[PDB]
């Protein structure tokens, strides 16, 4: 079993694809680390407790992370997506199980250096407590055994503005720190997971299925594929967070370009997350010259992406 | 019926064969030439311009110079290693006996399309510091301009200054942004199209041999350009940027195109990015690229056309 850390903002797909990580045998969830971006971080929280309730662990750690960006400020959260309480507007009861004392950041350090090169990092949502985790320990990347991040847009239009993908766009700061840091990092853009989806039929599907948690799932997912036909004019959904934690059990269904990616922090491009491939000698120093190149996904075999997502959704 | 048009450029090897392209062109009629700064000093472009009037055979072409720095101002660093010390290859030509006229570039543009209001288009070779002024200094030459097809940005694609950005917009961002926003009918012509379009070496040794009233003079200027196209981009022969944009003037059918708002980066990492809006997702709310009028930018080219087009003028007697 490789054991993971979610670091989430749930989140409708973040939901998913933590239940979908609790029915996965070869993963072993040693916590979830909260964060705002689709809801406020107490509300990121309160969900992460009610999905280890829910897939019945509900001694899974969860802890909580920054209540905004790097930055500092309130962040505007996507409510318009995920609904005011995060989860498609279902309004449900608190969880009776609580959160551990200490911060997100803290608990990614402590968790990583009790067992070096043994603890993958799925990033979920705005990368604050990566960075931060980053920042006080400036040992963490070299300890952590990999960090996948569901985040940017490589040579694609962004989700928040044509710049700018949800998770950057929320802390561009963290994300040019993670991106930065030295680390085995993965990093999942829209210009892939665009590519990865759930039609209304495939939903209905799930609907009909005989999935451990179909029902709560396509209830979730009612607001979620809502916006997608609103806003994208897609009739379903698109896969994200699912497609990151695809990433983490089978890379070999996709392909990857190494690469330095840096992050704009400020100006109309906030956010914007550009890759520099490398098969252009530069004749002078730039902003990419000098880091550690990172792998970002370039293609994804759709059918077998596709077929394992719904495995792990409809399965007893 | 010929088509007024005005070059705006920074001469330059690919700017070269483009302003002799177009003079070799029967349907064009090249009212002026006007000179910026990017692949030479304004002042070496100039002298380039005249010069290039002078082998067309047509001295009497006006070349108006325009400004010597982007709008933020400071002497700007040449491409020297990609066009020579001289911008043309390192010839070392000796000077021109024609003079430019005594207006800017950017009183010259203003003029010329008052004087024949939605009859002239503008080809913009090199950073958009000329136009922009022209846009800034007259509020309606946007509306009486026929055209502006710009050579510059990159849209979903890495710049050839750096990831982000492409030369000429990297040149002046802030004229950019000013032109993309102006309101005026706009063609782009990003590197996403023109590293598409090559000139193999076996296709620059049929242009010496081939019988081309300046065949010899644009096969002596290729020599160091293709040099820094196979230390820099590894291929063996240069690709056609300004040539191509030449082609979105007389032959826009070559191309596809996507309507929408660009948007020029013009402060930190990314000072330079081109990036547009398709307006194919509904936003929540308003950003960068709310309320501006789209502009056309070439999506896709018909390679094989564009070459054959290209290479006809090139090799004309
Ligand atoms: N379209 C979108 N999808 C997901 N999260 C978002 N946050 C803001 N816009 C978003
Ligand atoms: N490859 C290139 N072509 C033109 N101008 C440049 N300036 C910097 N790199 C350049
Ligand atoms: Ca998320
Ligand atoms: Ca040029």
């Amino acid at each position: 079993r490789d054991k993971l850390i979610i670091d989430t903002d749930p989140g409708i797909d973040d939901s998913m694809t933590i239940l979908m990580a609790f029915r996965a045998p070869s993963v072993e969830i040693i916590g979830l680390t909260t964060i705002f971006g689709n809801v406020d971080t107490k509300g990121a929280t309160r969900n992460a407790l009610l999905l280890c309730e829910r897939a019945g662990c509900p001694e899974v750690p969860v802890a909580e992370g920054s209540h905004e960006p790097l930055k500092g400020g309130k962040p505007r959260v996507a409510d318009f997506v995920h609904g005011s309480d995060g989860i498609g507007n279902l309004f449900l009861p608190a969880p009776s199980a609580k959160k551990v004392e200490e911060s997100a950041a803290d608990f990614l350090i402590n968790k990583v250096s009790e067992f070096p090169g043994e603890v993958s990092v799925l990033a979920l949502g705005p990368l604050t407590n990566v960075a931060l985790a980053i920042k006080r320990d400036p040992s963490f990347a070299s300890k952590v055994k990999k960090i996948v991040v569901l985040g940017g847009a490589f040579f694609a239009a962004g989700n928040v503005n044509p710049a700018a993908e949800a998770n950057i766009h929320g802390d561009p700061e963290a994300a040019d720190i993670v991106f930065t840091s030295g680390a085995d990092i993965v990093v999942v853009g829209i210009n892939i997971t665009t590519q990865v989806c759930l039609t209304d039929e495939d939903l209905l599907e799930l609907r009909n299925s005989k999935g451990k948690h179909a029902a709560f799932l396509y209830e979730m997912c009612k607001f979620y594929r809502d916006w997608h036909a609103k806003s994208d004019g897609f009739h379903g959904i698109f896969l994200h967070d699912p497609v990151s934690f695809t990433a983490v059990l089978h890379p070999e269904y996709f392909t990857f370009k190494k690469g330095v990616v840096r992050v704009e922090t400020q100006g109309i491009c906030t956010g914007h997350t550009l890759m520099d491939q490398g098969l252009k000698k530069w004749n002078s120093e730039n902003p990419w010259s000098g880091y550690k190149p990172i792998s970002v996904a370039w293609t994804v075999d759709v059918p077998k992406v596709i077929s394992f997502i719904k495995k792990l959704l409809m399965a007893p």
